[PDB]
């Protein structure tokens, strides 16, 4: 799977109100009263899914395990992603040994885990 960064997931202060995983039942908001990114437990290792098709998605709040040349690091999938992951820099750059910058986008075995994984 792709796997690139985007620093909007870098942003402790952005309300969960501009990712899909927001209010609605699946929401992130309804499910733990949550209302920024900064608020999630093991932030900022959280980023976009094509598992999560848009707002009130049953897989948000998901935990995916991703791997890549010898690092392995998990994520909660807090917004839609058009394929693969997009995630914060400093959980990419934890992912590629400091790369990520340079990189720009990496292949990465993706595997859907328990949220206990993810710290919740
Ligand atoms: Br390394
Ligand atoms: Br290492
Ligand atoms: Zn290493």
């Amino acid at each position: 799977d792709t796997v690139s960064y985007d620093t909007g997931y870098d942003n402790g202060s952005r309300s969960l109100n501009d990712v899909s995983c927001s209010d609605g039942p699946n929401g992130l908001e309804t499910r733990y009263h949550w209302s920024t990114q900064g608020q999630i437990p093991r932030f900022p290792y959280i980023g976009g899914a094509a598992a999560v098709a848009g707002w009130n998605s049953a897989s948000c709040g998901t935990c995916w395990k991703l791997q890549y040349s010898g690092h392995t690091i998990y994520v909660l999938a807090v917004d839609h992603a058009a394929s693969g992951f997009n995630i914060a820099l400093d959980a990419m750059n934890a992912l590629t040994g400091g790369q990520a910058v340079q990189l720009g986008r990496v292949s990465a075995t993706a595997t859907q885990v328990p949220v206990k994984n993810c710290g919740l």
